[PDB]
């Protein structure tokens, strides 16, 4: 496991435009593509992430692509946050995909204000962590998700995602 396989059962794969969990217009393994109520809007953003005229529709490879990029953009983005990077840094691999998966669903801002329970994760204290993690919207909105990215950070195991 990896945090490619990782986000990829965590957000599946869809080929059209959809909506996510909390309704908004989403493409391909979980790319977000706007907060806007509009499908017009939606699609204008996807176009413009493609580079062609996609009508609501892209390929596979297509899909990976805004994949790789979208992870990258998650790591990027706690290596320059001041409050993410050093517990990231912390970290062990597993753990680190843990927070990479998190960064993803709710963007580094949203991560960044978890304040006890990165103190937890810094301070290898798991089972305070994953306590803590759980009294959030995050695990009530998302339960099953934020559960194996709880047991994740629990555990330093892929044991949740084992197998798929």
């Amino acid at each position: 496991m990896n945090i490619f396989e990782m986000l990829r059962i965590d957000e599946g794969l869809r080929l059209k435009i959809y909506k996510d969990t909390e309704g908004y217009y989403t493409i391909g393994i979980g790319h977000l593509l706007t907060k806007s109520p509009s499908l017009n809007a939606a699609k204008s953003e996807l176009d413009k992430a493609i580079g062609r005229n996609c009508n609501g529709v892209i390929t596979k490879d297509e899909a990976e692509k805004l994949f790789n990029q979208d992870v990258d953009a998650a790591v990027r983005g706690i290596l320059r946050n001041a409050k993410l990077k050093p517990v990231y840094d912390s970290l062990d691999a597993v753990r680190r995909c843990a927070a990479i998966n998190m960064v993803f669903q709710m963007g580094e801002t949203g991560v960044a204000g978890f304040t006890n329970s990165l103190r937890m994760l810094q301070q290898k204290r798991w089972d305070e962590a994953a306590v803590n993690l759980a009294k959030s919207r995050w695990y009530n909105q998302t339960p099953n998700r934020a559960k194996r990215v709880i047991t994740t950070f629990r555990t330093g195991t892929w044991d949740a995602y084992k197998n798929l």
